[PDB]
């Protein structure tokens, strides 16, 4: 019941007992949430409430200090001050923007405006509000009760009668019953068991959570030193790596680094570089996935010493990691785990990568468990975001992604990887003045194997999830007819879209937010549908920044199919 307020920092003992996070509060901002919005619970040691028996009266608007108990205007006796007085609250030692984050349901874009614009200590309220309102909501979804199991990766399902039921990608992960964490995939469902336990009827919900609280904040206060400081650098760095010196220079003058770095343009190159220009230096390898920390390991096998090295994976272990570091080993010099799994630990530089599908939650975990010398955050805020699942009104645009986000599109990023060596020139001219304002340069000479199509098709909907099967019957088309893509990973907003896909075609598929950071010689892709989904520039940047030789894009909308600088194809 000690702390000091989420506004001024002024230490009391008051806190709201309205919020989901009870925050500690001055005597003066407590006025304001308490008189403007619906707010009306105070908590301290002894909750303000009327002391006298039976009542009810919790407003402490409509209470008193009478001697050193708190009644209602009924029960007060003749000596009695109001507790809300003087723009005041009774407290001791005696904010529109709190009141909407403290208020906001997280539905509409507004909310997440709002909660990166604000003031630090604001943002960290709200981002843990957010995550408990994310999570105590995550229990009202129906439960899952397998009514017949025909295969070893398929089931039959039945759900519960009264709460909706949640949709079936892998974003919505579950945990089995402990059978083991599941994941399904939209009669007959795919299921996907982290372990092979084989899934029996009679078996039976939502991954979850605790909210544990924040202190650390997104970005550490900025320091700009005159000299490399705290590292010690190398004068003879292979020529690989000579290109990112002046970069390499500009991290250890700063806490804090940023590089927006564009597909295909080296970003592992110059984290895993990063090291071999500081061979002294203790590195710690973040990121939120566990995808993006194989993929800086795999980059690390190369160039790096694989006995200094080693992959912390959680002891709750649901996807396969890296199994060629020694595993769980936080001594090493190079760590690479993932956010969630972090130890409390000091490093000299700590990279995080994949900053575009951060959340300010997860930023602050990071400043917290992990103190060192230099942050360096690496990412690209013209691809995809982390998933929010209660934003359903509104966009989110990229400079309200996180914190470090909102820096890279207001004043800019620190370094720009400006050249793009994995895809032909056609995909980074497109992309250069679609998102990157003619800013990306094309390493690669145009590749001729690159083709697109409008064709809307007819639009099918299971459930929600989109289905274009004439774009499909477009695609078997172009198949027999240029064998060379028979390999070709098939690409889509939609999970439905690829199941389908998958059956008739026979190609991998991958969606769209799933590739991202995967490259591939021939891609194939279809819009599916016209939809702010199917639309988003960063969707489509990502979906067409993943082919290395050739692709084939089925467009539903005419804005972005002008807008690619293909060849036309008829059919
Ligand atoms: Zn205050
Ligand atoms: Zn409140
Ligand atoms: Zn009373």
């Amino acid at each position: 019941a000690v702390g000091a307020c989420v506004l001024c920092n002024s230490q009391t003992s008051l806190r709201c007992g309205a919020c989901i996070r009870r925050p500690f509060l001055c005597c003066k901002c407590c006025y304001d949430h308490v008189i403007s919005t619906s707010h009306k619970l105070v908590l301290s040691v002894n909750p303000y409430v009327c002391n006298a028996p039976g009542c009810d009266v919790t407003d402490v608007t409509q209470l008193y200090l009478g001697g050193m108990s708190y009644y209602c205007k009924s029960h007060k006796p003749p000596i009695s001050f109001p507790l809300c007085a003087n723009g005041q609250v009774f407290g001791l030692y005696k904010v529109t923007d709190f009141n909407a984050i403290a208020t906001c349901d997280w539905t509409n874009a507004g909310d997440y405006i709002l909660a990166n614009t604000c003031t630090e200590r604001l943002k960290l309220f709200a981002a843990e509000t957010l995550k408990a309102t994310e999570e105590t909501f995550k229990l009202s979804y129906g439960i899952a009760t397998v009514r017949e199991v025909l295969s070893d990766r398929e089931l039959h399902l039945s759900w519960e009668v009264g709460k909706p039921r949640p949709p079936l990608n892998r974003n919505y992960v579950f945990t089995g019953y402990q059978i083991g964490e599941y994941t399904f995939e939209k009669d007959a469902v795919v299921y996907r068991g982290t372990t092979t336990y084989k899934l029996n009827v009679g078996d039976y919900v939502l991954t979850s959570h605790t909210v544990m609280p924040l202190s650390a904040p997104t970005l550490v206060p900025q320091e700009h030193y005159v000299r490399i400081t705290g590292l010690y650098p190398t004068l003879n760095i292979s020529d690989e790596f000579s290109s990112n010196v002046a970069n390499y220079q500009k991290v250890g003058m700063q806490k804090y680094s940023t590089l927006q770095g564009p597909p295909g343009t080296g970003k592992s190159h110059f984290a895993i570089g990063l090291a071999l220009y500081y061979p002294s230096a203790r590195i710690v390898y973040t990121a939120c996935s566990h995808a993006a920390v194989d993929a800086l390991c795999e980059k690390a096998l190369k160039y790096l010493p694989i006995d200094k090295c080693s992959r912390i994976i959680p002891a709750r272990a649901r996807v396969e990691c890296f199994d060629k570091f020694k595993v769980n080993s936080t001594l090493e010099q190079y760590v690479f785990c993932t956010v969630n799994a972090l130890p409390e630990t000091t490093a000299d530089i700590v990279v995080f990568d994949e900053i575009s599908m951060a959340t300010n939650y997860d930023l602050s975990v990071v400043n917290a468990r992990l103190r060192a010398k230099h942050y360096v955050y690496i990412g690209d805020p013209a691809q995809l975001p982390a998933p929010r699942t209660l934003l359903t009104k509104g966009t989110l645009e990229p400079e309200y992604f996180n914190s470090v986000c909102r820096l890279m599109k207001t004043i800019g990023p620190d370094m720009f990887l400006g050249t793009c060596r994995r895809c032909p020139a056609e995909i980074v001219d497109t992309v250069s003045a679609l998102v990157y304002d003619n800013k990306l340069k094309a390493h690669k000479d145009k590749s001729a194997q690159c083709f697109k199509m409008f064709y809307k098709g007819v639009i099918t909907h299971d459930v929600s999830s989109a289905i274009n099967r004439p774009q499909i019957g477009v695609v078997r088309e172009f198949l027999t007819r240029n064998p060379a893509w028979r390999k070709a990973v098939f690409i889509s907003p939609y999970n439905s879209q690829n199941a389908v896909a998958s059956k008739i075609l026979g190609l991998p598929t991958q969606t769209v937010d799933s590739s991202q950071g995967s490259e591939y010689d021939y891609v194939i892709f279809t819009q599916t549908t016209e939809t702010a989904h199917s639309c988003n520039v960063n969707r489509f940047n990502v979906a067409i920044t993943r082919a290395k030789v050739g692709i084939l894009c089925i467009m539903s909308d005419r804005d972005l199919y002008d807008k690619l600088q293909f060849t036309s194809l008829e059919i």
